[PDB]
């Protein structure tokens, strides 16, 4: 799998576990159509959201579902999710990294890609 | 105006200046509706995007090109854009600064809530 | 003044305020020799540290008390301080601005280096 | 070993490999004693710092050496170095993992504290 996204929490200093995201992929007609999804595990890691074959050249979205995770936890926070948008692939096959670093009114997020 | 947004450049420490942006409110049929857009100012902000009586409670999203922004630079980035996600809350203080702080292959945003 | 320090809270979203600061310069045996400090306002900013003619080339280490604005709002945090160490350099632009944002379990700083 | 270190550049997306660190552990007369020192890997990650029976109760500062890591690379940075300090084992004994996002005028670092 050449995706995986990992998530912390940095009120808790834990990993950030059954954090749920949806990914979607644009369509040739500039639409968001749904790609794969997942939670992150005890890890905070979410493995496995798709395989070499299936993660074409494309535009992608990752929406962390953060406002369920803190609310789960009690805690109202300001966003609704965290996006990251990126374009996938574009120079052949790379794997990538999504992580995201999350507070109740504050995030952020990084991408590592490697040549396999 | 209740909204103001700030962007910071972490690769030469220095405001990020004209970087374009558009913000949209949600709409009833869940389609983003434009609301507001610009471009921030030598002190990488943007101000006059709207008014107490127009910003009205509801889910809004700041799209900051960050792309166009590093390609300008002759810099290769990551993502297509930054996107911040949020509701509007009168329960909570009346003035939002949304900050954002770029990185080709990573940011960061903020919310400071505050009341005059 | 060619040195501000402004300090914001991840988890409530709004500046922090009332944070003790302490800056120092490095001297020729590698001591850290007492500079400047104060606490941050309602605005979350501290000014005033130096002057133009005070704040000669050299490195300096500003020591944000976070661990002491934690516990004072009830929070167990991870670090002692946050500790920013730079260099001062005339060669670049004259004003610097040190932001810090605080979460219980990491922070971020950034410099926004300026000219007037 | 219940100590690791991850650094990641935020300019490339990849690990920040060959990255040196030293780790201080506050003396009984509040001076800062050396306790390890090394380098980051090819992931980016600093394993075998230490150990259990020798990573006592204490305060730690962990100095990232930043500036050596840019300048390195042909760039001039902000900062001198990135500094972490923290209580540690104040509970028994946790592991630790301290991660470093690097830009060149700002960083990010968090912790990650887990009981085995
Ligand atoms: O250090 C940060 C500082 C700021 C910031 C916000 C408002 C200002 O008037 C300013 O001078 C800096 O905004 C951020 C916004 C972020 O998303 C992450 C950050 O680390 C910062
Ligand atoms: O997005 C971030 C991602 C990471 C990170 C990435 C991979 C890991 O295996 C890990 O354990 C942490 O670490 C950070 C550390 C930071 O201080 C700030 C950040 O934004 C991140
Ligand atoms: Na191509
Ligand atoms: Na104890």
């Amino acid at each position: 799998c050449p995706l995986m996204v990992k998530v912390l929490d940095a009120v808790r200093g834990s990993p950030a576990i059954n954090v749920a995201m949806h990914v979607f992929r644009k369509a040739a007609d500039d639409t968001w159509e749904p790609f794969a999804s997942g939670k992150t595990s005890e890890s905070g890691e979410l493995h496995g959201l798709t395989t070499e074959e299936e993660f074409v050249e494309g535009i992608y979205k990752v929406e962390i579902d953060t406002k369920s995770y803190w609310k789960a936890l009690g805690i109202s926070p300001f966003h609704e999710h965290a996006e990251v948008v990126f374009t996938a692939n574009d120079s052949g096959p790379r794997r990538y990294t999504i992580a995201a670093l999350l507070s109740p009114y504050s995030y952020s997020t990084t991408a590592v890609v490697t040549n396999p």
